[PDB]
């Protein structure tokens, strides 16, 4: 083995991230303005815009979930608050019309009680929200939810980074599989634990297990630019979950911060020291203030539309068949 | 597949850019001063110097096109102005002698009317100037022009980044094919849309479809140094189109700008916010003031001559057969 | 040969360092808090925490060795001091309970006399501490020690960077093999001599020679983050030796230094100019003050525990079977 | 072809530079102080230290050539001065004892007359000093010199970067072949012409043509650290020519320069604007003042000795058989 040792499988793959690849242009009859951006969030739920906001307490509470649903996407309400308040935020969303909304639950003690309270409040999507879903306890929670409320509510499981982990969540009954171990902008899992999987390769591997069963993949974390959304979808994901890109908006939780004449909002991992107040696996940071969500989503969808035009993708399903070129460091 | 998924074609190639390669020296009887720099712009038109200026409103109007033609190259007049003014700039060029001149048209509503006005004014080259030429509408415009004015005017089509796209433009009747999707210095297509193709690989692929039909390839965008011109030509291109390298000259549009004691000129993408006043795919920037065009062209041709000496290339056609070494990040 | 010459073996391998790889998550029933972090330092000695402190005079004297042993690891006392003082530091450690302790000796003139004095003082581990252990003199010292005091004391030999060198130390009777030629944070061997081996590949190669003989590998140098500890162990090492990560602690030798409002401690190679007062192969530097050792070790073990959870490793022996993904520059 | 086009030979090799590789440690009975650093400069001339100084007017005049010869190396007198002064500098060297000395000549008009004047003055080595030696005029100059003064004077030819070019110089009668097109620290050939060859690969290729004929290779340019000297020799070179590393010494031409409280000396390419007062292929720069040459040479040889110890190389001929590991960007 050229890299050392006698075992070819020790280093199992070469992991690519968004920056490692570009979409190749292809024959196109598609204009950006005419492309259909709708896509499956879960087996049953289709969104007009393939974007959901992260279940983080500096990204998504009721105001963000409302704005996301109106923009044609969806919010997933964070779970770093008492059950009653989370359920009350769900009802607040529903009070603003027939809006789609999701909410995160864990696999802890109150997790099941949390899930029932959220169902009572009328949630559409339950997101089993863990650092590592390749675990019997997580798979059981997914399964128990799907068997109990599966008729009324779609159940998302995450996060995974391998084909085998995605396959297990599919077996357990997940209506969608969320991919991302390591890539988050505020994530330090890679330096603290030494663990991760570059996101383009993780999506390709998860899609290989999920697509044959008709289960959509949510690409979660590491998206910095509107172009990364197109890359993630072309890699086979059906939607993208955004944290950093939405944390700077007016609709996110938290106040404006003025630093050296420029405006910011605070953005922090749910595994950061302050978010837990296990060693921390996230940082507490700041992102530039970006203004209204509707504005950000427009640019983001604008970039996606451009990619669909370049690749001749009339739909997201067609974009999922596009090809990449791998680039070098010089790129 | 080592990078993920089960489909070897998902990541179709490894894309190289100018910085990824160097020209290998070879047996030479050629002195830099004795090399022949002339080359085909189109099937019928040969330039003394293989350089054309970009169809951008911070690069090429009548003054630049005149100076370029006198230096042995050509200008392509930008189309971000009323038809009448563009045709008037064409006539202005012709008034300064028997000078070669090109002009950009789109595929829009007034595009055909634009083209006829330009023909009337005596244009030599019509450049069908689009972001993505692999499109029936673009191919039809190329074909319609070639069938209508093809005897009197050479028709260039662009831009493309793949073998298949170049082949389609050849089929449609292009007298030259322009290559560049992603590499421009002011281009943000790669981050906004996630789309592009590293320019050395794009040129190799386009040339593979164009050379067998005797159609010249114009390498457009991403050239930072005189050395990149030699690389592009050695990759198989017959000419190079320059934006950033010429935007800082006295002959380009726009005024001098003084910032922190240094002189600059403004340089902006045609897909930038201000150039359109579709989400923006270019930035508005500044480049150092470089002085007279004749000076810049001399250095640029000087570098090209040096490469021809090192590679034993007496002509551009010989340079197109030179070999590369690929370098690593450390280079 | 694509990289030059006609000899495929001239460039014998592709060397990976910690930053080149990530641990892949795997099926897990293991919680971070429930993982067993114990591991073999040598054939006979098992530590509760797989960490030892470097034999450097800005890292380990009696205070550090005591604190390391109490934290479940071990210190290796540096040898840049008279024999009597080193033996006196050994006795000082033993005076603070039944604490494990190691001490470095060379292969020089006083080295044997040093070793005997250390045995007399009750040392548990003798570390034959050289820049290049693939040498008959070093191997003989290892062998002579193992034959003379081998019943009472474990003998470590280092440092090596190849399979063949590790194999020779195993033949010579080493109870553990220490790996690291080039990777130290204060090391300039790579720029001064041009010599080295990236640490992940060096560990894989050493383990290939050591594991089949039941000899543990100590990964020494280049560890910057808690994640690197998990990577080194997953590559096959049984423990990690730390210099820079521990040099900033209260328990390390040396005073506090205040520079531009921030607190530091000095940290220097044993091959640096000042440490020898052969051209220098280390620098004299500064590291941020980190506070108590117990605090640093907690974070470090915390990160290791996280990795064990992600990889489903209940023990270090299981972690040694985990898989990597290789990442690109973009990562 | 994965990188583009249909021709596998278009990109002929993967070029490695010094930073791409490290020397692997190997079984050693060699102590740094006991290694034999002597090596062939040319077929007939062996130096005690395998280092020569560049033929540049900010590196080598009579004072440097004297100091180099006394340190066991040699200087090559630059040729950017009238013939009479160069010959007078040669005689000045000889006046300081039986010191070895070389001198550069070109292939120009006065080049032959220059060479004869230098022979008259008692030069030992004539260095045919060109940017591109793969040229009939250069090869003829080498041959004419070897046939005319070949009994009394060794003739070096350079520079080359390929196997074929090295082979041609061997055929022409060169007593040594100098390698380096592109790598010089003050060289801009790579950006101006787009031409070059990474130096480790260039040395491997040149040695493949030169070693079988017993012709020594001089590695010229790109050496930044003492470690690069060991790498170049291990790649198969017999000596290294140094510019930047020696330009900062007291013995180099030029005055001390004080910039922002630190001492420098000017260092400029022979192809820079000021050195010619063909477009420039070098810059005019500054290097830190390093003090006496004897001091610099000691560190440099010190590093080489260290490498010989690590690789078990008792002689330079043994070092030429050492192995590399290739490293990644992360290294
Ligand atoms: O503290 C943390 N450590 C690791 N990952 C986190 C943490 N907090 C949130 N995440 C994940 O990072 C995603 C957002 O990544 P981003 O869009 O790049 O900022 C979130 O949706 C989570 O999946
Ligand atoms: O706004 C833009 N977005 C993407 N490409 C552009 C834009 N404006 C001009 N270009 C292309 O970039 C080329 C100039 O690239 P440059 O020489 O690297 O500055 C132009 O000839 C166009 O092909
Ligand atoms: O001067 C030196 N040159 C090269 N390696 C050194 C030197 N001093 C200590 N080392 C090694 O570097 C290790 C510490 O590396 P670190 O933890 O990255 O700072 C030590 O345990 C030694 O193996
Ligand atoms: O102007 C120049 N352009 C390209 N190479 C040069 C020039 N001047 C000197 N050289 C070469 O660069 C070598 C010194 O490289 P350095 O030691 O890295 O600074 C010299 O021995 C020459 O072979
Ligand atoms: C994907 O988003 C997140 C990732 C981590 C995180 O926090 C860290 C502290 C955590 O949960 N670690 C952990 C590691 C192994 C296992 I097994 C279980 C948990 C929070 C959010
Ligand atoms: C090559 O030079 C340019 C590139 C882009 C550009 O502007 C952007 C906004 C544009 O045209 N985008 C777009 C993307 C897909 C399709 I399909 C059509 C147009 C302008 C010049
Ligand atoms: C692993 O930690 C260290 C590495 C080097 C070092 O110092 C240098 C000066 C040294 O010992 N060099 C040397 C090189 C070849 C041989 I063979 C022997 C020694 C000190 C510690
Ligand atoms: C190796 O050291 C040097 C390299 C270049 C140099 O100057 C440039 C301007 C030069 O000579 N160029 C040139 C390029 C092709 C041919 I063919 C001939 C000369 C001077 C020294």
């Amino acid at each position: 083995v050229p890299t050392g040792g006698d075992d070819p499988t020790k280093i199992a793959m070469l992991g690519l991230t968004f920056d490692d690849v570009l979409l190749l242009p292809a024959a196109s009859d598609v204009l950006p303005a005419n492309a259909d951006t709708s896509s499956q969030l879960t087996k049953k739920i289709r969104l007009k815009v393939p974007l959901v906001s992260s279940a983080m307490d500096t990204v998504t509470e009721a105001r963000m979930a409302i704005a996301m649903a109106r923009a044609g996407g969806m919010g997933v309400l964070h779970r770093n608050l008492p059950v009653a308040e989370q359920a009350a935020q769900v009802e607040t969303v529903k009070r603003s019309g027939g809006l789609l909304v999701g909410a995160a639950v864990g696999v802890g003690d109150d997790a099941w009680e949390r899930a029932m309270a959220l169902r009572d409040a009328g949630v559409d999507v339950l997101v089993v929200d863990t650092a590592h879903a390749h675990n019997r306890k997580v798979l059981d929670m997914v399964h128990r939810l799907k068997t109990t409320v599966g008729d009324e509510i779609e159940v998302v499981g995450g996060n995974v980074a391998t084909r085998a982990a995605a396959a297990a969540l599919v077996e357990a009954g997940a209506d969608a599989v969320k991919v991302g171990v390591g890539p988050g902008s505020i994530c330090t899992t890679r330096v603290v634990a030494g663990v991760g999987a570059p996101q383009i390769t993780a999506i390709l591997e998860a899609v290989a297990a999920c697509a044959p069963h008709g289960v959509p993949v949510i690409a979660d974390g590491g998206l910095q630019y509107s172009g990364d959304i197109a890359k993630a979808l072309a890699a086979g994901a059906s939607t993208a979950m955004l944290g950093s890109l939405l944390a700077g908006t007016a609709e996110s939780p938290g106040e404006l911060i003025l630093v050296n004449g420029k405006q910011f909002k605070s953005y922090r991992g749910m595994g950061s020291l302050g978010a837990m107040q296990l060693v921390p696996e996230g940082i507490e940071g700041r992102v530039p203030f970006r203004g209204p969500l509707s504005t950000v989503i427009h640019q983001l969808v604008g970039g996606l539309r451009a990619a669909m035009g370049y690749t001749g993708s009339a739909t997201i399903e067609e974009l999922q068949q596009a090809q990449f070129v791998q680039i070098t460091a010089a790129g």
